[PDB]
């Protein structure tokens, strides 16, 4: 397989995993079949027990795999579905290699960083780059690793000493390394500073990786005397220092890495048999001028993303208001033109009394279908399949007809059979027919709940249907879009 | 507590363990009760699963920890008895962590190398400090910690930034730091060259430690040219610069370190307050001329150190003779005075009917045991009590009339009660009368067989009875001490 | 005496010779005589071959030193006239050792950087703290060591080795280092970015040295989560983690360090027997209202400085206008109150006659009053004496009556005196009565020009008297100033 | 041009200007014009300011370069003769770059490490390396540079990053470099230890090189087992991993390198169009049974090389005895077939008295001359022409008939002229007829006293003539050899 490692310097927030999932869905829009993995260098096994102010939302794989939302970059970008594996974690191959060890697997053999965990974290990429992660048995053409933190970082020097090697046991048109380093500009001057990018480049050339593209993050774009002194200290051409500066959107980015040639650079290192959509969603975001105002009662980041595909496909600006919801909330709320309550693991309640008495459309994900149902009335880890219980439901009609839908569930509550005679309108439910997983309130334009989070399943091609009926009640359009 | 890190530099053969032991028996002969701590940087949780080629011998605890045998030197130089959590490991810590993420006890945070991993480093070393490692409840004052591999190994890194911070989370008067080093000495010139100790301490002091001793290694005593540049580019005074030669034996490393001036130092620094025997064994061992040859039918490293207890309790040398079991050999086990079988998990029955035959002194171990039970008729890990089943055994004479020992087991397999009966005498066996795991041939000065490994209880000021029998018995000395 | 160290991480324009010199000014106002050394590891001895492009202008010192504008703040802020030898670089260092090598000084040793340069270093710094650089006799008491660049810098390392010895070669006592960082703030989410203070600080660790303070400069003031990270992983008191954050003037960044306490810092660990113009300054800046624009015809860094001061004193801003004289323009040239034209080594001349015929106030220095003779027609370095020919000149007024000045020279041509009988009144010569260095023409409120510089006499607290002049006659003022 | 870097690890001491000069050979022997220049990082400019016990012997050249030992090994090795600018030190290009930064030749930037002291070294390589140093004006093919110090010290930081560099402004093609390194063997257990070649190609690996090969040097040859860690550890193939334990003389390290085979990896790697005397000459050394024993009355290398150029082409073995003149000594001259008194900058006269009135045989150099003037009677550096005032002359003889011999002088003082009238011939005299420069006493098989030193003449192929001489006469021979 060819290998594409992106190494960070300076500072993590960079957008990296913009990077990495740019020029994945370059290299798709070249009809290369891309593979994704991300290196945490962190020690948790899965993202399951982190708080969502961490390290951002939990996002939730198919297979039921918790992990750190990069991971959904990969799959928004590129329209991959991911296996746990693909996440690789310190944790994951430190508890390998002690389990083999425990197995005798090492022959009596003293277990070590180099070899035992550098071949470790080898023998994974390897194989989890072989898996299949498009929908096509079709084995893949490119992996795109993102090693997470900054090189420099004692947690991260096991996998940069696995890639060095992984160079040399491999070959260089199989393996090239994309360094992403920040380029501070003082306020005082305007002047860009190199020194931070030099000192990186120089750290990951002392642990036997180089840059094949340095890439700038920078505020404004980078002056050519900023890149020559780069091109020079950096020991790189001047073709091999990218800059990517502040834009409008992520949908721009993919757009300046053509712009900076990287499929002429990437097609002569790698040996590649070899966009719109990308400049379209760009250029609308750019002239979006109609606004939707949504109450939203990086933890979010999935909602917030699944919000804007749905903004977009009807060339609305998302005003997200978000609001705390122990609590100026109340005046957000009276300018909502939807009520977005999310799930977490009660002041909820009032957005949810206010969203149904008022008639102002609400989306209850997850514990907001819990908090609903309780309003009314006053683990399940990855994909399942949730059926409806009639054709006569908003929802049915958004995801196109179909008799059942398949999304991602993350809980361990769920509504009691027993009470659901007491009874809003539990309108899809489990195979199993025990769990009630989506409500719809009839006497209203918009008040659905849903069990599942299906802002995982968010694609700006696909946008979420029921974000997107959220959006079109808070303007009118649902009457219209379901006619 | 009081603490004293030991660190390597250059190789990890130069013999730390037993500058870490000297120190240990220094401070022990002031009157100070000294735990001791091994790290070693590998990721093998115990040594269990280890080749004796390959780190040395499997060293036995009474708890049942098999770990390597610097531990071994620990005991042999202090009489302690230390429990398994007296090693450290990498696997051991990393392991620990995981399992802390996954009851949730790291609270949703992110788990990473500084804190956490160099945190349960410094608690392990608090905590097993503070455990009574002597028969005395009362608690220690010092806890030498060696530090296994060599500063500047990546495995040692989690370490040195954990012992770094665990200056600053004390006192200087409670924490200081030995440096061994080796200064090699050219065939050539004669000339004994300081930079490998140089740019080991700037390793050293680059990871925020830096010696209080430097511990030059050397063939020859260090010229005070050589001390000269030591103490200019290593930044420490003359006094701090200590020469260990190559000497006699091992009872003269103290003795080294006494007239070096280390209790002075010591005192000094670590506020404390503050041999014979070992000057008294080291003189003994030079003047040692009559020689015992036993055939030995550091991977047999307790089991030498036992004969050679038990060879200078006797004033006779060791003229200790292995030989590979698969077998000059045959010359060898002429003038074999004992033939001692050591364990390990078929040859060897050719030594044991030789033995027996010519009835030249025999000591069967482990396997030595169930292999003459074997040729006569042609876990359970850790301390356990063997009960003898008379005062007729030469073993029971040697232990002193005792109607039981307690000694250290590490065998899967045992004689089997029921064949018993179709007998060599079976002098001890297990509290539940099932296994027995003392044989005595009876029409032979000297021929036993233990299941127990009597070598891990063997100190140079009490000698392991069924070796010392042996020493005993090829010195014709056997009948006058039972006499 | 008590030296501080100043050391720079991530980035050089970061503002550390603004931190020195604030410290320096504190500690002048707790009645302290400071002090400063500048060491910049460039190999270049003296900056009178640098370009004011690269490096900033070129500031002269009394001695005839030409140096790095750095020295100019030390100069500004505490009022002292430095010695060339108060700046040290890697060229005068190594050009002494060799030299020395050359006499036979080194007793046939080798020279090496360690010891020879890093004492060399260390000797430099001991005498030239002790030489009076205030015009008392009375030798100083602290000693404040800019070290330029970025730690972590090829160029750097003889340096950050001398003054890590130099902690050991003098006491803890005598001994500080402060630590200049960039804590950079990204424009996507506001978070502030502890990881590259981490990071340089574990360089300087690794160097021998560690933060005493570490100053983080900012954009926004850093939030208390992020001074938690730095104390954490810098290993550092949180009252040690200081933040200097953009604001209105450098006279506000001395006030700074008062409200984040580094005096009762400094008398703690300095043992030191221990503001208003600062604040009232600072104060008055961001309360200026009336603006005085005046056209320019860090490569005029004095300059502008002079005329901040100058401006501060008449109560007005200063909107300057800084014109490439080979040309909007024109436009500037204007709605310009005064022309500055300053020195340099042809197109100034448009400003001249302009500034001549339409009778606009007129400052021209070195070449400026070489161009303005020549109009009207149409090396001498470091201190001199001027004497005025006259006491019926505005500059003798300005300079309050004073039959001479004495003021910084840095030029190799002069006026003619054979031609001066053709003539714009030449009001100041050289005591030898041979150049003309000062021009004033009388049919004009103010078109003087002088051969000095006299910028590099400018403090806040005396502004220098024909920038001040030019001020006062781009205001109307000087009538009333003379009055 | 080809260029061979030689880098050396753990210790300076190994041989790696034998390595340098032996694979010099080689490429002679290839057919190849091979240049050498050694790197000092020193900041000393020229040796003729050392002791000869700091760095061994000053060696002159023949343009009167005073420099240490090693050109001379590339001399003895090659049959070259370098230029004084075939030595360069860190003081020689420091003052470059500080000589040209005073001329302007930098245009005012600021010069800096990298690129500027970089680029001198790249600059002196290239073109050194180009002149003819054989006496052939064929400009060579390979350039072996020895960059002296170990990898590590900082002095020799800016050569490794020119070397760096010097890749990439080449080609793979066109430079190689040699890793040198201690395998450090264990008295205790025979154990040849990797860690410290483990740990030195690391640092030069994060300094931008690799080695091409690594040449182990060690006691013992090193094992299979050792070689492979090596392999993996340092990533290199087992071909690229050469050993050179401890032989019998320098003639045989040509011999190891050809059965280790580096002229495959030569021809291979730099694409080279590609000994007998090598073994000859290790063969007959030891094969060596005659004894002879001169008393010499690394601080005289060249003298001793010398003698056993001189002792080898009689089939003798040298007993070198060295007394110190001060001064058993005079039983050593007893039993002294020769005395050899060589040059210095006065306890010498009890030798020459002794030599002169017993008729033991005597070589005089330099003060050796000037003292046996004396003794009887009770600067010029580089090379200079010596006429012959004879041919009645022992020496005469020896050189082959030739009127004048030119050989390498090194001296402040001579023979006044005005007292030579007062007398022992003078024998040779410079051009000018006022110096003399050899003497011979007539009364004597061999007292000969010469102003120049003929050791730096001396190679194995053609042994100096007044060295032969000596050992000819302490071996009667001479009688036979004149005949
Ligand atoms: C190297 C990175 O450099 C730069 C430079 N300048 C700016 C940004 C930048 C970073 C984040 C955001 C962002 O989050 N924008 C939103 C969005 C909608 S859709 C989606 N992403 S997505 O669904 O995964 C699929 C389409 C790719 N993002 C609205 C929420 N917008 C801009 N990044
Ligand atoms: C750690 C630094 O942090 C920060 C943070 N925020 C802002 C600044 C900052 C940097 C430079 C400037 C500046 O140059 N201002 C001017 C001036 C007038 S007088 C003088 N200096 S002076 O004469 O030497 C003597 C008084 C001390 N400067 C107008 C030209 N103003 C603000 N620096
Ligand atoms: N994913 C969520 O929003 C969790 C909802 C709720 N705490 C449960 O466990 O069902
Ligand atoms: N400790 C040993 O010598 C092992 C003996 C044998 N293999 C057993 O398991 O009993
Ligand atoms: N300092 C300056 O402005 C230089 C002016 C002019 N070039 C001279 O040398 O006199
Ligand atoms: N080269 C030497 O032996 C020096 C001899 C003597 N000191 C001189 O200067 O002539
Ligand atoms: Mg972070
Ligand atoms: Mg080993
Ligand atoms: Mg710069
Ligand atoms: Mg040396």
């Amino acid at each position: 397989m060819k290998y594409i490692l992106v190494t960070g310097g300076v500072i993590s927030g960079i957008g990296k995993g913009i990077i990495a999932s740019s020029i994945g869905t370059i290299l798709k829009s070249c009809g290369l079949r891309v593979t994704a993995i991300k290196i945490d260098p962190y020690i948790n096994i899965d993202a399951g027990t982190f708080s969502p102010y961490e390290h951002g939302e939990v996002f939730v794989l198919n297979d039921g795999g918790e992990v750190d939302l990069d991971l959904g970059n990969y799959e928004r970008f590129l329209d991959i579905n991911l296996y746990k594996d693909n996440n690789i974690t310190t944790g994951k191959i430190y508890q390998h290699v002690i389990n083999k060890e425990r197995r005798g697997d090492y022959l009596g053999k003293t277990v070590q960083v180099v070899p035992h965990i550098t071949d470790a974290v080898q023998e994974w990429v390897m194989n989890q780059a072989k898996v299949p992660v498009d929908g096509n048995k079709e084995e893949p053409q490119i992996c795109v690793i993102e090693l997470g933190g900054t090189i420099g970082d004692i947690e991260g020097m096991p996998f940069v000493e696995a890639f060095r090697q992984f160079q040399f046991k491999a070959k260089r048109e199989n393996f090239c390394n994309i360094h992403v380093s920040l380029v501070p500009q003082l306020s005082a001057t305007g002047e860009q500073k190199t020194k931070p990018t030099q000192n990186s480049v120089r750290a990951l050339r002392g642990l036997g990786l180089s840059p094949d593209l340095i890439v700038c993050r920078s505020s404004t774009p980078i002056e050519m005397a900023v890149k020559e002194k780069i091109s020079m200290f950096c020991h790189v051409n001047p073709e091999q220092v990218i800059c990517i500066h502040d834009v409008s959107s992520t949908y721009r980015v993919p757009v300046l890495l053509e712009e900076q040639s990287i499929v002429k650079y990437f097609k002569e290192r790698l040996h590649l048999p070899i966009l719109f959509k990308w400049r379209n969603m760009a250029d609308r975001y750019e002239r979006l001028q109609k606004i939707c105002s949504i109450a939203l009662v990086d933890c979010y980041a999935s909602v917030f993303k699944a919000l804007e595909h749905s903004a977009l496909a009807i060339n609305h600006k998302l005003n997200l208001m978000y609001i705390d919801s122990i609590d100026e909330a109340w005046q957000k709320l009276c300018k909502a033109d939807g009520i977005l309550v999310p799930g977490g693991f009660l002041g909820k309640l009032q957005a949810i009394s206010w969203a149904r008495t008022k008639k102002i459309p609400f989306l209850g994900v997850c514990l907001g279908m819990q908090l609903a149902v309780i309003e009314f009335a006053r683990m399940r880890l990855g994909i399942r399949r949730t059926v409806f219980k009639t054709e006569n439901s908003i929802l049915r009609k958004l995801y196109g007809d179909v008799p059942f839908i398949e999304e991602r569930h993350r809980h361990r509550f769920e509504v009691n059979p027993n009470l659901i005679k007491q009874f809003l309108s539990f309108v899809g439910q489990d195979v199993d027919g025990d769990r009630m997983e989506i409500i719809e309130l009839a006497n209203h334009p918009y008040f659905v709940g849903v069990q599942f989070h299906p802002e995982f399943s968010s694609r700006p091609m696909k946008p979420s249907p029921p974000y997107l009926g959220l959006l079109l009640a808070a303007t009118g359009n649902l009457n219209a879009y379901l006619q």
